[PDB]
């Protein structure tokens, strides 16, 4: 059983509190994982005992000044590959680093000279990064590049100096090079020098110089007159095999065709943040780029400016192989059919992204002219009826989740409206729209009753997304026009019932063939009208959390004792967040059969009556945590065969019963982590039966470190197939001599 | 130093985990709170120091088995006059109870036989309480009422039997009687008999019996066919002092006139749930209430029925000393200003509230003709561009006040919160009177304001903004309201999320008098060109739940000043702002007026104590709910203004030299919840510290010692001043030792 690290060959040692590099490694670990740990020494003796390490990860070391390294510390390490030491405070590359390394990260540190003798030796490197060392306001040095110092790294392949005042692009780079990131550096001139030996490069990043500075969330210093980056006619003449060029944020209005002569392989540019209103229009460049599948041209907004409609060339038509257009930030008051012209005729365009434009009006219909849409992202309009900012490991210009949730775009065509101001949805509001699967309306402040028709234009609507609104159950009806939905999301459309006095009518749930998922979360439901109960046939999962169960269920009504009972296939039911203190028996009995997955979670139960699990033949997966429980029973099995996962955690259990590890046999997975257990006795430890728990979880506990736990040790010095985790966080909080060391580390 | 209880003669003892009437109360005690402990018998043996005992509170014992009450256990109490014993699952009403009794609570217990035996000999009672013992689906008896059990009350003035089943009033009640309260009590029927003797009665409660239980948020059993309570045209006959009427819920359809003929002092009048729209509409009854203030015609809409317009008789008209008229819930279309023509000559007419109606379109202009409006409620509708029942609070309806009083205050207000008016055209606010508090909270206003949109309506004082979408594109927004004191803008994150859209401030600085601003949970973490919050009058600024942790990001300089040029403040809240550390030079530009500087719910693990040298006026600082880890040993060096220091649920493992004992100006300090396991061996008014891991041992003697010799530092909560070692004392309060 390892310690303090878990191993399993790779040491997952990373955020432990350790202060210094631990002696206890497994010594065949190949890489490990230090991490976030409090370590601020590194030596020659730190690794003595791992000769076969391949990777090292020693990022934000002290993890709240700095990581001290000596010379030659890592020299002896032999076949050291990947050496992260991100975020260390690092005054300098340390010195004597091992030829073998492949992989070196410096980034996050106050390195401000890359020097021969840091690098030139390091003949092995394909990636090296050293972003984000000095920028914005903090206090640092201008980064001093020694001569050639890449010019020995022959098999260089990514070098990122991101973010740090260079100036210029450093000359003598090795020409092995495929990816070169160099955002935000200052450099305001590109000449036709400085790539031109680099014949393999797909990637090339020249973002944030000569930065578009107006509304930055980051302290930003735009060239003189706020002037545009000066990239020579030549610049990339010899860049053949360029694929990704990022440009956002060089303060561009004219973009030069003749960048592009060479460049017939480019899939993805991007242009976000500068000033190409006018190139919209005109876009002479967009005929040099017949394969491109990715224009990012967002942002390119006149600040107080407030156009009727966007301008769109014609030459838009030439980029053939477009997927994804992203035309954020424009900012304008109306689509017309007409303005979106150039575009209809794009054979594999499958995206269209509009967010965040301010638009009041758009004719729908134009989207039917398409050849092939499947994303149509509106979301952010006016349609109506550690201690660094910035992840140096993510794009600075936009974020990179996907647009639609997957499980949502996966049913077919999606059109999401979210954050509009559609407050309610008149007749024609879907009018000669594409057969949309995918429907996200979250946060429109739709006040409306829904009643059988809003969506008959659009009938194959399978995952509706309606959270974050103020929807009016007053009709029985409401949705069942859509005959093929699968998932519905309610959540967050507590407004009205919250109401007492207002009618909630959830009757038409039961309306529905197909329906899988649906989603009542954070309704603050307590009162229902005329209709008590849910139903449904089709029905596998109900995550009704954030409601009020305490209420539903209170001693003196009897009304509710039945809410789930009808709902005949489910599997999967989420209470938490209900505010239950106790659930009564009956309510309780009245679960579906049918359920392999129970989470009670953060509620406030005391009690809760284990003797009922025999109704649940078929439950798998019962959460219990965040609540206040004080005992187990102690026949468990009399009441379960099928149990695989329970969830303790956060509970006043202070006592095992007799047996109760090895009590139950489908039993995989226990949690009984921060509970109030001092010890667990031998009788808690005495099986008949061979355990097949995989992992019991103890860390939180309270535990008594003498002899008395000398039986449980050795339990788990025999029973090493069960996985206890986070070693480090299992404490002694008794006695004094104890009191902070893991219950591992005793004699 | 009293213990357990904290006493002022009052002994305030409730809810500290109780398991028996403590030995240890002050003998000159009399009124005792026990209220919400663990107690589970009473003897006479419980109060025998106690004589000048008043009053004691027993309710909710125990808490979380019955409250076992001896016969006569407190007989020996020759001064009580108050007794409280709600919620205590009593089986029956308890026997020897001593005669002195005026006032005896036995609500929410399991009494369904009221009896001569328990009742009959308490001859001062004037108030009686026993509602809330049979009700709902609770599993109960129906409630007997021994004949002529309340006979001998002569002084009886309150009898409340409500949420029990009683099927008949009781005969034999006192002519002493004032407020007769018998709500959901299953009676179905009003008898010419039932009010016999009972001329000075000031108020009857008839609630919920025949209810309306169509939507009812509890088991609601309807008479039968749901016919409305059967009232005799006889039944108010005598009962010429009557103030206050409750009818809510009993089904009515149609109310006789002739009720009222000899009632011309009722005051207030409750008809909410009923059937009653043809009557609003028609109303012989309006004609007989002379003196009426409040009617409450609120929730008797027909279901699934959404006319155009609202249906008011002209009989209002002579509603003649109306002040305020309820009509929630009537739900309708359209409000037209000829529709309310009966209500306009009315001269103390100052309230009207049509919240919940789904109403769809006001004319505004109508308001304008009213004689003396001052609160125009219109919240909840669709204008645009562990019993779950308190037992002491109305049933059908909430009473706080309509309008927060602090916007009232100003003056005419105009409630349109939760409505959908997603954006202010131009002429949404013509034609209004001079309104002065106004509330447009949740309508998610999504627009740029621009400085135009309040200019129908340009006095207004108290701008309720809260729970919108407001995108804050013009430096002139709001700046046409000139006298604006208090602007509310909590709530209004979502244009602040995104980074790239514009977020201009710059309005704040405008305003001549503008005394409090709102910022809270917005989420402000970029502002556009202008970094610097500036005004000349602002004396309150609410800067939490706010990203102060990026706007003071170690390698961003912008906003070091955000707060300095609000150069009149005095408090400043920057609570729920994700603080791990504050710049130093951060905090030095924090205005040097501050009197009141709230940075609790943060997580900062250091505070630079020197930097109070520079707040000559700071009186309280709020760093509640933090990680620090220690204490400046150097507080006298940096402050002598300090008198609050509220350090509750923090990390602080030791008090410094002399901190204490140490300067002056220091009345309040608040150290519970921390991690204290002694205090080693001043002004200091109150002390805290309850929650710290008191080790127990007899090192601990010393500060003992101190609390015997300093009997004028409060330390509150003794009970849960506990010791957590050694392993004996774990539980007991440090005050149990040698
Ligand atoms: C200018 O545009 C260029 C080209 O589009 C853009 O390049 C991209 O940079 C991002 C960010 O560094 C790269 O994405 C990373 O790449 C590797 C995958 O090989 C991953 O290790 C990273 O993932 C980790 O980090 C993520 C964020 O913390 C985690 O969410 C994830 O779970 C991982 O832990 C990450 O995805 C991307 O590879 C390049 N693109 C290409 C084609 O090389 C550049 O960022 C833009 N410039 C700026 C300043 O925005
Ligand atoms: N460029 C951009 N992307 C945005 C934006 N908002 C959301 N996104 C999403 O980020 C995600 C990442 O896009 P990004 O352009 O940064 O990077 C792409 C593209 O640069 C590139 N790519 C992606 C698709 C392609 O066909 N060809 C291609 O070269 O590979 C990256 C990996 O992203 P993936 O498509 O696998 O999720 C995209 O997923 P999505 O299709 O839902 O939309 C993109 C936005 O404003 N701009
Ligand atoms: N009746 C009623 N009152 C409601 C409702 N919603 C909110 N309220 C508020 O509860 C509060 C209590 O009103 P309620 O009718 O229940 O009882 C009044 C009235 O019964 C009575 N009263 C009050 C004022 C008066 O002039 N004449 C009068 O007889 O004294 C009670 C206490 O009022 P308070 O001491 O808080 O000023 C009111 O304050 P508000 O003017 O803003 O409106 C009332 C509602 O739907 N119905
Ligand atoms: C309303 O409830 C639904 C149903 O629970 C929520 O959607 C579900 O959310 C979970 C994420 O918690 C998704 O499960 C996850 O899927 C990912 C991707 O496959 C997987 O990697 C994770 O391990 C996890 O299993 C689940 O797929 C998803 N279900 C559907 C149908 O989308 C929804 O998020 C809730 N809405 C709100 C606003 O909270
Ligand atoms: C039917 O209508 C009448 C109004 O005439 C309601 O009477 C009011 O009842 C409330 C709530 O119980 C009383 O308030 C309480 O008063 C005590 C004593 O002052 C106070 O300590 C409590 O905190 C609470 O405020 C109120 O006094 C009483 N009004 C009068 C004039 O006596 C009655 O509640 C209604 N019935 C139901 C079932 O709602
Ligand atoms: C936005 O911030 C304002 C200013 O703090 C909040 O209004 C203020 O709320 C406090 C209570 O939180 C009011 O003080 C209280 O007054 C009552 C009545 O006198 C008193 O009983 C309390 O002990 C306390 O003093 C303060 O008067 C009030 N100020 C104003 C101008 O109304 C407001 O609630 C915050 N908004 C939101 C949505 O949170
Ligand atoms: C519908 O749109 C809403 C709003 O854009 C989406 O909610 C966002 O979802 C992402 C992805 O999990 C979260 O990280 C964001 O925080 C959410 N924002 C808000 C304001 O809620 C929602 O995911 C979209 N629905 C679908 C099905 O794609
Ligand atoms: C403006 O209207 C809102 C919504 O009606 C009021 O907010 C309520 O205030 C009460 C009193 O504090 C709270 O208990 C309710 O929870 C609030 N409701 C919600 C939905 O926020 C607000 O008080 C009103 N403003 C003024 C100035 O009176
Ligand atoms: O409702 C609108 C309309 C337009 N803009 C403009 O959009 C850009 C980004 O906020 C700015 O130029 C701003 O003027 C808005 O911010 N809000
Ligand atoms: O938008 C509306 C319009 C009317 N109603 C009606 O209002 C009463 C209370 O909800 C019910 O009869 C219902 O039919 C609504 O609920 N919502
Ligand atoms: C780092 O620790 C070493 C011992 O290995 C010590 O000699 C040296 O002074 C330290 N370096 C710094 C920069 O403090
Ligand atoms: C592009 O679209 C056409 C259909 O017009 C299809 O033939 C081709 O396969 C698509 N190409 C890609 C890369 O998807
Ligand atoms: C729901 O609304 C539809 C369409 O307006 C209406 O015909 C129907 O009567 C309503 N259903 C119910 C149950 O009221
Ligand atoms: C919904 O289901 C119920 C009961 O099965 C049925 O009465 C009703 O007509 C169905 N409604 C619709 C609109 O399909
Ligand atoms: C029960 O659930 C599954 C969803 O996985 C579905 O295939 C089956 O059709 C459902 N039963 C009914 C009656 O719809
Ligand atoms: C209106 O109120 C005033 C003062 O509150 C009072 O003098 C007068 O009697 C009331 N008028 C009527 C018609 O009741
Ligand atoms: C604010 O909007 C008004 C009305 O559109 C306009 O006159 C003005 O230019 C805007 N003010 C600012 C400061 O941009
Ligand atoms: C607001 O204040 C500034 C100067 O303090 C002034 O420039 C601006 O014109 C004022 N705005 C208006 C609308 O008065
Ligand atoms: C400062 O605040 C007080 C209100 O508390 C006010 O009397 C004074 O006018 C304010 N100062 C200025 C210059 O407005
Ligand atoms: C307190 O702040 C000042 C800077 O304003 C500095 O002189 C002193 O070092 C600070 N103390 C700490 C602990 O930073």
């Amino acid at each position: 059983r390892s310690y303090p690290c878990d191993e399993k060959v790779i040491a997952e040692c990373s955020n432990r509190r350790l202060q210094e590099v631990p002696q206890t490694v497994g010594k065949y670990v190949t890489e490990l994982d230090l991490s976030d740990n409090f370590i601020t020494h590194i030596t020659n003796e730190s690794f003595q005992g791992l000769q076969n390490l391949t990777k090292i990860n020693l990022n934000h070391n002290p993890n709240v000044n700095g990581l001290n390294i000596t010379d030659g510390a890592f020299l002896n390490l032999k076949n050291l590959r990947e050496l992260l030491l991100e975020d260390n405070q690092l005054p300098q590359i340390p010195s004597g680093l091992p030829e073998s390394l492949t992989e070196l990260s410096l980034i996050q540190n106050n390195i401000y000279n890359i020097t021969k003798e840091g690098i030139s030796r390091l003949i092995n490197l394909k990636n090296l990064y050293l972003a984000w060392n000095c920028y914005f306001n903090k206090v640092c040095e201008k980064t001093n590049i020694e001569d050639g110092v890449f010019e020995t790294l022959t098999n260089l392949e990514l070098l990122s100096l991101s973010f740090n005042s260079l100036s210029h692009v450093p000359p003598k780079l090795p020409s092995s090079l495929r990816k070169l990131f160099l955002s935000n550096t200052q450099i305001k001139y590109i000449s036709e020098e400085d790539f031109k030996g680099l014949i393999n490069l797909t990637l090339l990043d020249l973002s944030g110089n000569c930065p578009r500075c107006f509304n930055a969330p980051f302290p930003c210093v735009p060239c003189d007159g706020g002037a545009s980056i000066n990239i020579d006619r030549f610049a990339f003449q010899n860049l053949t095999q360029l694929r990704y060029l990022n440009l956002s944020s060089t303060s561009l209005r004219k973009i030069n065709a003749a960048w592009f002569k060479n460049m017939p392989h480019l899939k993805v540019l991007d242009l976000e943040f500068n000033y190409l209103v006018g190139e919209i229009a005109s876009g002479a460049f967009l005929t040099m780029l017949p394969r491109l599948e990715i224009l990012d041209l967002s942002f390119n907004y006149i600040k107080g400016s407030y156009p009727q409609h966007i301008n769109i060339s014609r030459n838009f038509s030439k980029l053939l192989s477009l997927r994804a257009l992203h035309l954020r930030g424009y900012v304008f008051q109306e689509l017309r059919e007409d303005d979106f012209q150039p575009l209809m005729q794009l054979p594999n365009l499958s995206t269209i992204n509009l967010g965040i434009n301010f638009i009041k009006q758009i004719d729908f219909k134009l989207f039917q002219n398409f050849s092939n849409l499947e994303i149509i992202y509106l979301s952010e309009n006016r349609i109506s009826p550690t201690d660094f900012e910035f992840d140096p490991h993510s794009n600075f210009y936009h974020f990179t989740r996907p647009l639609i949730k997957p499980q949502c775009a996966a049913y077919g065509k999606a059109l999401d409206l979210s954050l509009n101001s559609i407050f309610f949805i008149g007749p024609n509001q879907f009018e000669n729209l594409p057969d949309i699967a995918c429907l996200n309306l979250s946060a429109n402040s739709n006040a409306q009753v829904l009643s059988g028709t809003e969506f008959s234009a659009i009938p194959h609507v399978k995952y509706l997304d309606l959270t974050n609104n103020r929807l009016d159950f007053d009709n029985a009806s409401a949705l069942t026009e859509l005959s093929d939905l699968e998932v519905l999301d309610l959540s967050y459309n507590s407004h009205y019932f919250r109401i007492a006095g207002v009618t909630h009518h959830l009757e038409f749930i039961q309306n529905f063939t197909n329906l899988k998922v649906l989603n009542l979360s954070h309704n603050n439901i307590y009162t229902l009208t005329d209709k008590y109960n849910l139903e449904s046939k089709s029905l596998v999962e109900l995550v009704f959390s954030g409601n009020r169960l305490d209420i539903l269920w209170n001693d003196d009504d009897n009304r509710y004792i039945s809410i789930f009972k009808g709902l005949k296939n489910l599997t999967r039911l989420d209470l938490s967040l209900n505010r239950l203190k106790h659930i009564p028996n009956e309510a309780f009995l009245n679960l579906p059969a049918s359920l392999t997955e129970l989470h009670i979670n953060d509620n406030m139960l005391k009690f809760f009556n284990w003797t009922l699990l025999q109704q649940f033949p078929r439950l798998e997966l019962l959460d219990l945590r965040g609540n206040k429980l004080l005992f187990l029973t102690d026949s468990l099995s009399d009441f379960t065969s099928s149990l695989r996962t329970l969830l303790l955690s956060h509970n006043r259990i202070s006592h095992l019963p007799s047996g109760f590890l090895s009590e139950v046999s489908s039993l995989k997975h226990l949690d009984l982590s921060s509970n109030l257990l001092k010890t667990i006795n031998k009788s808690a430890l005495e099986t008949k039966t061979t355990t097949k728990l995989s992992m019991l979880e103890l860390h939180g506990n309270p535990f008594e470190c003498t002899c008395d736990i000398g039986d449980f040790r050795r339990w788990m010095d025999e029973h090493l197939n069960v996985k206890i985790p986070r070693l480090v966080d299992v404490i002694c909080a008794s006695p004094g001599d104890q009191r902070g060391k893991s219950i591992v580390s005793l004699e």
